[PDB]
Formats: structure tokens, C-alpha cells, sequence
């Protein structure tokens, strides 16, 4: 049986959000994890404190790990401990998955689908003609035609964030407000019933304009509010559910089996939603779903980062039950993710599914830092 | 008037959960911030995001800034970014603090007490006060020793090897005798006298949790702190109704948001605040503030550094619900002395701050040659 | 350190709700303080009682003496002592401003703003072309264009005052109901979404007539219902809140933490208002904010009354991080104010900032006993 | 009929607490009020407010007049506003009275006892009965001398002086101990015969509140009164979980209002209401059927003037929930028997009313001479 060896972190300076692991055996089984945004002080986190707790151990012990990696600090929210242990987990599971010859899906409790829908996040490129960003803002019902032909049918856009900033969340003009609403006019003259529209709020909002947007967008017929409120106190979340045709989707920001326990209870969410990289790895996102469904909740996979998160959230998508759509972004997969690894998640007719292989199905390409200016760091 | 030019990470070897935080400015007024664990993704956290949200600003903007600094994660606790910007808060009071004149005390609304009552947590020295030893093994010699000093008040943690074993699901009967054995011998010696607090550091869960509060019901402790993991918050209401002593927590908690959650579960009786980890001076006062509100005392945490230790004493003078302030002799007797150019001061069991503006002290001139100290610097 | 040797009260005969409180130093520091309605009770009481217990003391020990200023009767409302004890906060305050050099928002933990938004209270003058309570009762399209032309983007007005009396607030009929939606059909042609319209209730209203009012008024999108009951037993407040489009404002006539605690609680409130005269103080006012920041809820300060109120309103307005609006009347600070104090609250495109200077940024006009007569007292 | 023409404010410099009221009418009937505490807040209320509402009115109008008294601010507890108005409200209960030549106690509804029970505050006296110095030192011999005289019950209040060391949040526990001393005492001389009602004075709060309330369980308290601030009531049924004796409350608290809010938390056992700071007889007749649908008793304070103790009685004789009534003996056969034509009469343990219309007692005729009075005056 394994031992783990070393633990490399990677930190690429051209995407500097972006943070890849690599989790080290004795045999040459190299598992690939990956979290996103604080890169600098997730990978300090790891080796000053998460490395030297699993460097000797069986990596297959993951559960144990994570319960182990779990400290004294940190542990109710998505810091960059929770981070690093994130990514952490996604490459133990890479690594149980290439031990076994079997697919993350397939260790999760096998695929209950073949492929899953997807929505387009309509971000814009880092560094395209899928500007997607600014095709919202200004061009949204061209969007909704051009999303439609490529067969993808939902799409989540985010309006009403430039008028956050003025009043931090207090306060929305109510011309403000039917400006904002223009988008949503666009694409229901253009496209109609054919398309589910998510919107999200980013946290920004705080309660009275949270429900004035709310009441505004009853007539549009909405498929989600995705964190409409800050998720710092649960206990405020049932008066904007109480108060929105659509259903509470919620929440990325949130992390593990007690961070969804305390969102299950406000009765408040239609939508779990949580991200994988943030929210305790593979291992949480697992036991949350199947909470989730308890609760005749579907779940949806937080995705818009790097490319390993992608794949492992389809991963999950293709597992749970209870899994409703898996998020990816067009300008990112047929964009800046091309380069970076051996096999990507493939999109077709609005659906998506995993690279084949054992684990995640894929690898960082071995000249990726040949590639890249890469800061790695060693343990 | 003042701008912030530079921000500067210490981070000492001989000490490596501990972290400095210097905030220059421009007409070379620099304030002290402390964090405490985690120190390197704490430092990294302040390099990467929070010193350019911060440098050119007026530090004069604290309620501002502690708002700018709450970023898009790790908000819901005690997370690197929520230490990093503790720390970076200290400093800010520290600042604000010399450019008035004012004491921090002062400058949270004034002092309510000159002095407020300590109680001894029983560690032993980093790098005689034995007391980790002490109260395992000799703890009615340690009591006696506290009360000839004028200390009326222990916390001890003699539970916490029990639970590694079954995870935190399980105590014997015999090894629950094992560990109430400390707690008899000093009820023979100094019996009335001294309160015991009993700090659990969140390591049970909750069949066994409520089986150590039954056994502890006996010996009429003055609080229970950290006995579950306060991770979802609904099941403390389950621990509180069963135990005599009331709950105190938590250190591991962060923001106003972290404390209106356990404010609504109706399960504490003291309100438990580190300033390095909740939020910095700028939640704890709010904190404390709230806390009145349901008529419970704030008993601000240190066991750390020193610049906590004298922040948080600066908060237990101004907030009119305090009920008492943690220190560790072996720390201020000890290491602290070499560190830093004043103390909190200790006489008769009670605690008060360095005179001054600010914090009241700084770091030794001369702290980069006592110690080897790995810094890290950020500027215009 | 400072020594309180001397309080003064003034009671301006020509503004009989108005007192000013001074409290003077042994080092010739003197701190500003004010209240408004039921002048000689607080007066009375400050002389009686709480003058005795701060003459000796350090001024700066604000906490202390807010806290030792919570007398036996009274502390869980409104009340005489209640209103003495905020006026002399006001002051005390002003000193510690004075001996630090520093303005009154930079001591509650510095600005997040240089000016806010401000909303026109549409009361008459006091005893003008501004006036704007038969402006709003007659020609309330008049008053909203007029409005919008300086900047002003919100208003305030109170049309179902008249028909509390006749039934004690128990009935309203649906045609005397109709006529006081009068003023809102008026402005909503006139200038439509470029205005905030909030509506006072003055407590005048319970519970049927209440909720029938709030079912008339969702057709007109008004910002906020404020205190559309009496504030005497709270949990009667989540059933109006229910039936409401608009948030509950609420409630200038609760005091401190705890009578805050108790709203907050309901879960019915979307703005938390406070005057800071009659709550406890800037001091229970600090504090009441940041507890309302914690519910995801705004805070508005309330004027409608003397200058100085006014002034250590828009300082703790400049310094809440939660603030929304400052109340301020048009026909009071343009009209008489203006001869009373050093400075003002300068008004500018619909939003207000405060005085330069240490404390409040204004005295006291030193010849103002000769201007105004004034009943004044010694302790 | 009745026209009101003038309202007196009468404030004795010997008892500066104290503030009596007379509603003067046209046809010569005079109505007499008091309130206690904060004298010249609410005369200057009186005087400034409510005089010209209720100049020119009939005053038999008493439940449109209360209603009426009731102000945009204030109305929420015991302010000067509201002790003003409830004074005002006993001498509209006084004219009543007079006019219809009857009793007050008859004007509620009528009585349901002859006489009632009485419990001696064991208070000392103003300007022999030492009861409060008797309770500190001498508590044995206190409770024997009021059971000779046939009182049954005391009210004592010995953990104050341990409330302002720490601002109620702190007892030790050897200071417990020795303020329990009282109680044990009264235990061994009279024991079963007496019971024994803890009065707190709001004075504590929550951990040291659980903390008394544990240690006194032993010694079977009638009731625990006001032991923790009366501010936001939901704090209550944590403290009335934890207490044997169930909790009194409260005299502090206003109007019908304030009492739904403490009905509703399911906490108090005694229903505690004092007439002067409650909103007057009128509100206190409805608070009292109040507590009845909700099986509690009354029992109203006095501790005060000689006018609110006669009102309160009345107010005992006729509630078919009232318990006991307070009374002070060092007040009643001390600086009371000066100052009114009749005092509410204490024989065997109980008290009841002075014969006649209204109240039953007018001020002594030659008031302003034996006593150095401030008068004050509004009219037509
Ligand atoms: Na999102
Ligand atoms: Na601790
Ligand atoms: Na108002
Ligand atoms: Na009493």
C-alpha cells in the first residue's frame, strides 16, 4: 500500500488566482488537486501546517485525512485553510482513482447519468470573441440566440452588480433598478421560454433592496437568486426566500456538512450549491449532496475557476442523484484551459461529461512549466 | 491627514504560531498589530490581498477598512484572511491611538474599571511556572501558590487527552474518575476561594460532552468552555440545559455574524472573543456591545503574544460587561519581557494596561538581533 | 485629564420642545448637547438626578456614565430621564471631540463617507415658501418636481394623519382611504420613478386599518412604512410586516440596545431608525447600528428637530457603514437654524455632510441669550 | 356634570421622593395622587403636558383620559411621563369615588376579600423598626418579632451590596455564602412558618443570576423578584428554568404592553405591578385580569407613600387573583400616621382599607405647615 512522499504546490504567475497540488507517492502514483482565489496563503497554509500531517500516511485514508486536516481555526468558513485542504483532497481522490483504475464518478458510487446539462456562466476571457461579460451587459438577447445554437438552454448573468458599490448594499435607485433589469427584457423578447436564466447577486446586497430587486424580477420568471444576501448569518435567508418567486440558490461561500446543515435548517434554499475547491474537497461535497437530497434539494457544482475543478465537479455532477446542472464557462474551455492540461471536460448540445481514465482523467501537460512562469514550492 | 506607505510581517523562529504586523505611515507614525497561529498563511494572506487595499489609505478609516478587508471568502471564521486582517485592525487602533494622544481604551469609549480581574490559564513556558504540569499531577499545590499571589481563578483542561482516542466519542467511566481528580484536590485546598474554569478546546462531541457536565456538576465549576465544536451552532442549546456550569465560547468564532449565531441559540453564559481571530478591536467592541444586550459578560482570550494580551486588556477596561481578562504568568513573568518595551501589569490577581497612546508599548528597538526574525515588507 | 464642574440647560421660550444641555470643565472645555418634546421634564431631571452623579467625574468616561446614567424607572423607553440622559451623551461626546481635537464620526471609528444621501421630511416651518406639509396635502406634484430641481431624490409625508382621530386609529373608510392615497397618485405622474417616496404613520394606526392602508400602497412602490403601528409591544410587528410591500421603518420612539434587541428580534423590521436624543445617546446609537449591521439592516438617524440632533445625526451617519439616509427639513436649515448655532450641516444635490472642526463642529452662537429668550438653570 | 379646574402639585422636602397630586372641580370635589421617585421630572411633566389636557374635562372620563395621557414617547416603562400620568390616574379614581359615594376597591368591581394578607418589606425608616439593619445582622430575631405580631411573610434583599463590585457580573462564591447567612437563620427560628421572598433589584445579570438561584433552592424561597433588569424580556425563561422559586415581576414594568410582553415569555410565576409607575388603577385593574386568564397572582407593590399603599389595597381587595400585599411597618405605624386623615389598617398578618368614598383618606388639612412643602399650580 502507498505512502505519500512529497507534496508540491504550484502557483502559475500568468493566472494568479489559480493553485495546483501535486500529491507525491512511493509506487509514482501522482494525484492533481487544484482550489482557487488566495493562492499565496492556501499554499503557505499547506506547508506550514497540512503537509507534514499526511507526508508518511496512506493517502487512500480520506476521510481520516480530512477529519484530520480539519484545525483548530478556520474550520466554519472557506479560509485558506479550508481552501488548501480543498485541493488537497481532490488529489487524494486522483490518486485512489489511479490506484484502483477507476474513475472518481465510479469511487463517488458509480455514474446515475451519462452526461450532465450545463449553463453558461456568461463570463468574459482571462488573459476571445465569447465576450460574454460585456454581450450581457449590452447585447444579451444576441447571447441568448448565439447560447440557444450551440444547444446550450441556461445561463446565469449578474446585472445588478455595478450598483452594489454606491450605497454597499444598502440602497437601489428604482430607474437604477429597471436599468439593470434591461438584460432580462432582452433575452425574453429574443429567445422566450427556451432559456433558464440564473441570476447572481455575489453577495453584495443586503436585505430591503435584496427584496426590491426580488419583486422586480417576479415578472421575469427567473430560474434561480444565487446568494442574494451575504452568508455570514443564516438565520436572514427565510425573509428573502419568503419574498422571491425563484428559488434560493446558495451558497459557494459556504463550507462542509455544517456550513449546509445551518443553510438546511433555515428552510430558505431551493438550490445547494457549493464548490468543491472550497468547501472541504470531494470528500464534503460528497456528504452535502446526499444531505441535500434528503431535503428533496437538487445540488449544482460551482465551477467558473480552473480547469481541475471542473473536472472533478462533473465528476460529482455525473454521481449524485440529486445533481441538477454543472456550471462551465465557453470562453474558459474553449479558452485558456486548452493549454494547461492532457484532457479536458467535453461540452456537446448543452451537456457535459468527464475525460475518460482513472481519478480525474486528466493531468497538468508535462511541459507546464516550460509553458507558464511557475512558482512551485516543495515538502 | 495620514497615509499608509508600508506594511511589514515579523515573524520570529523561536516563536512560529506567532505573527507581527507594523503599519507605517507617512509622517512616521507605525502601529502594532499581533496574530496568533497560522502565521505564515496569515502573513501571506496580508502580502497578497490586504496590503493594497491598505497602502495610501488614511489608517484613521478603521470601521471602513474593516469592512473593505472582509473579503469574498473564509468570512464565517477564523480563517488566515480573518487573522491577517486582526491583526491589521490592532494596528490600526495603534495608529489612531498616537495621533490623538489617547489610550486604545479611551479611544473605544473610556474605561469603566482602572484594573479588571485576571484568572491564570495553567500553561507551561514556550521556548517556576510549570502549571500544564502542575495541575495534571500537583493541583492543589498550584492553587495555593495561585491564591498566595492573589490570583482567585484557574482554567485547566485535563480532559483533553481522553479525547484522541475515540475521537471525541467516547470517555470510560474510570478515565472521567481519572480526569476529576484535579478537580478534587484543589476543592481540598483552597475549596471556596478559587473558581475553576474548564476549557474543553471543542475536542468532544456530544454523548460524552454531556457526560463529563453531569460529573462536573459536583464540583460547582465557573464555566464550561469549548465543550462541543462550535461548528453549526443549533446543537449548544443540547450541551447548556445540562450542564450547571454556564458555556463559554468561543475563541474560534468570528465577526458580529459568528456571534448574533450563537446570541440565538440562547446556550451561552459568557460571551468568549479573541481580538486576533473574531475581527480584530473593531468586532470585539461590537462583540462586547451586543453581548450587554443579552446580559452576558465578554471574557476576552489571550494564552498568545503579548500585544494581544495588552489590546485585549484595553478592551476589558472600556467594555462595561467585561468580567474578566485571561493571562498566563509563565508568559508575562516569561517570555514576554524580552519582546517588547511594557507590559499589562499583574499585582493582587488583577490586570491594567502600559501607560501610553495606543497599545502602550512596542517591540524592543532591537528585536531583529534578540531574535531571528523572517520578514516580509510591502509598500508604495 | 478633565473634571465636569458645571451643567447648564437652556429652554428657548420661541422653541418650546427644544433643550439644549451644556456641560462645562475645569479646563474651560464645554460640551454641546440637545433634545426635543417635553422640555421641562427633562430639565427637571437632569438637575434632580443626573447632574449629581457626573459633577466630579472625567467627561471621557462615556461608557461609565451612560451605563451609570440608567436609572431604576424609564430605561425601556423614550422617557424624561431617558431624553436628559442622550442630550448630556451629545455633550459628552462634544468634549471628548474637543479635548482630541478630533470630529465626533472619526471617535465612533472614522468616516465611510464624505457626504449621504438625504431625504426631505416635508414639514412646515416653525413659529417660509417651504410649506411643505400643505404642499404634500394639496399639491404634491408641486413639492416632488421642486424637490428633484435641488437634487433631492427622496421625501417623506404622513397623508392618513387627519383620519387617525376620528376612530382611534381603529377604522379608516375606503373613500376617506382613497383620498389620502391622493399625494401618491399626484407625485407618480409628476416625476415617477426619480423619487423615494417614505410614509410616516406616527403610531396612529392599529392592527385591521394597518394592514388595509399597506394593501393600498403596494400599487405605489413606496421605500418605507414608518412606525405604521405602535411600538409598545413589538410582537405585533411581524404581522404587519407580512402584509407590507414596503419595509417597516422602525421606530424613533425606541430606546437603547434592548428596546433594539426586541425589533430585531421580530424579524419584521427593514430599516432600523433611531433618534439619537431619545434612544441613549450616540452612545446606545454606536451601538444599536453595528447590531443592525448584523441583521443585514440599514440604519436612518432621525431629525425633524433642533440643529444639533441634526449635526450628531450626520456624524454618525457619516461613520455607520450600514447608514442609508439622513432626514433632514429644508424649511428647518435653510430657515431657523440658521441663526442659532456657529455652523451647519451643509446641504448640497441632495446630500449632507457635517460642520469642520473637533466635536460636533459647532456652538452655540455666543450672543444667544440675547437673541432668544431663554430660561436657563445651574447645577 | 364634573368639570376640572385645577391640578395641584404638592413636593415635601423631608420626603423628596414623593410627589402628591389634587385634581380640583368645579363642584368642590378634590381627587388626591401620588407617585415615588423622580418628584420634579414628573410635576415638571405634569405641569408642562397633562395639566392642559385634563383642565376643563370631565374626570369620570378616567379610561378615555388615560388613553389620552399617553404621549408620542415614553410609553414603553416607568418614566416621568408615566409615573405623572398614573398619579394623575389614582385621583380620577379619588373623584369617582366621592361622586358616587363609593369605595374604589367597589369601583373596580367590587370586593372579593374583606381584608388581605400583607408581607413586611423589611426596609428601615425614612427621615423601633431597624428591618433592613435587622436583616443584615440580626435575621433570626426579626423573623420571631414579625411572626409575634402575626406576619407571615418578609421580603429581604441581602445580595445587593455584592452587585456593585463587578456591575452584577460576579458573585463569589464565599460571598454567596455569607449572603446566604440571612437565610439560613430565618431557616432555624421560625423555619416552616415564614415565607421568604428575595427581592433583586434588577441588579444582576444572567451568570451570576443562575448562579444565586442555584444556591438558594435549598432554602425554599416564596418568590425571586426582579433578578435580572427587566429590558428585553426574552432573557426571563432562562433564569425561571433554572429557579426553584418562581419569579416576581415587575414593578418596573408599564402598562398592559409591558405586561403582554412578560405574559408572553412564560417565565413569571407572581405578577408584580406598582400603581404609581404602571399606568395608574387603570391600567393595573386590566393588568390584573390579564394575569388571571394566564393563572397568575397579583401582588402590588408598595414600599412608597401612604396614598399608593392605600390605592394598591384597594386594587387587593377586589382582583380575584391578588396574593398578598406589600407593606412596610416602619412606614405605616412610622412617618405615615402624620401626613393623611387615615391609614390602611394591619392587624394578624393582614391589611384592608380606610373606610369611605374614593381612597378613603384625604392629606392632614394643615399639610403645608407641619411640612416644608413646594407647591406648584394650573388652572383655568
Ligand atoms: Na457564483
Ligand atoms: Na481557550
Ligand atoms: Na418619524
Ligand atoms: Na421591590
Amino acid at each position: 500500500s502507498l505512502k505519500i512522499t512529497e507534496i508540491e504546490t504550484l502557483r502559475p504567475e500568468e493566472f494568479p488566482n489559480l493553485l495546483w497540488v501535486l500529491v507525491h507517492t512511493d509506487e509514482g502514483i501522482t494525484g492533481l488537486g487544484e482550489t482557487f482565489y488566495g493562492a499565496c496563503s492556501a499554499e503557505a497554509y499547506i506547508h506550514e501546517w497540512a503537509a507534514n500531517r499526511l507526508i508518511g500516511e496512506d493517502p487512500l485514508q480520506i476521510d481520516r485525512h480530512a477529519k484530520r486536516l480539519s484545525g483548530y481555526l478556520g474550520f466554519r468558513s472557506a479560509g485558506a485553510e479550508m481552501r488548501g485542504n480543498s485541493a488537497l483532497d481532490i488529489a487524494l481522490w486522483d490518486i485512489f482513482g489511479k490506484a484502483t483504475g477507476q474513475p472518481i464518478y465510479q469511487l463517488l458510487g458509480g455514474k446515475c447519468r451519462d452526461t450532465i446539462r450545463t449553463y453558461n456562466t456568461c463570463a468574459g476571457p482571462h488573459y476571445a470573441r465569447y465576450d460574454d461579460l460585456n454581450a450581457f451587459l449590452h447585447r444579451a438577447d444576441e447571447l441568448a440566440l448565439d447560447l440557444l445554437d450551440s444547444g446550450i438552454t441556461a445561463m446565469k448573468i449578474w446585472p445588478f452588480d455595478p450598483y452594489a458599490e454606491a450605497s454597499d448594499g444598502y440602497y437601489i435607485s428604482k430607474s437604477d433598478l429597471k436599468r439593470a433589469l434591461e438584460p432580462f427584457e432582452k433575452i425574453r423578447r429574443a429567445v422566450g421560454d427556451k432559456m433558464d436564466v440564473m441570476v447572481e447577486f455575489h453577495s453584495l446586497w443586503n436585505l430591503p433592496p435584496a427584496l426590491q430587486i426580488a419583486e422586480a424580477l417576479r415578472e421575469y420568471e427567473t430560474f434561480w437568486h444565487e446568494d442574494p444576501i451575504r452568508m455570514d448569518s443564516l438565520s436572514s435567508l427565510k425573509r428573502y426566500a419568503e419574498r422571491s418567486l425563484a428559488p434560493v440558490c446558495a451558497s459557494e461561500t459556504l463550507a462542509t456538512r455544517w456550513g449546509f446543515r445551518d443553510l438546511l435548517e433555515t428552510n430558505a434554499a431551493g438550490i445547494v450549491m457549493l464548490d468543491i475547491s472550497w468547501c472541504g474537497g470531494l470528500s464534503e461535497a460528497r456528504k452535502i449532496a446526499s444531505m441535500a437530497e434528503a431535503w428533496h434539494l437538487p445540488v449544482a457544482p460551482h465551477d467558473c475557476t480552473g480547469p481541475v475543478v471542473l473536472t472533478a465537479s462533473t465528476h460529482l455532477s455525473l454521481n449524485a442523484p440529486n445533481a441538477l446542472v454543472q456550471e462551465s464557462v465557453r470562453a474558459f474551455y474553449d479558452g485558456w484551459y486548452r493549454d494547461l492540461v492532457t484532457a479536458l471536460p467535453t461540452v456537446k448540445d448543452g451537456h457535459i461529461t468527464v475525460p475518460d481514465g482513472p481519478g480525474l482523467g486528466l493531468e497538468l501537460m508535462p511541459d507546464i512549466r516550460e509553458r507558464l512562469t511557475i512558482a512551485v514550492r516543495n515538502t
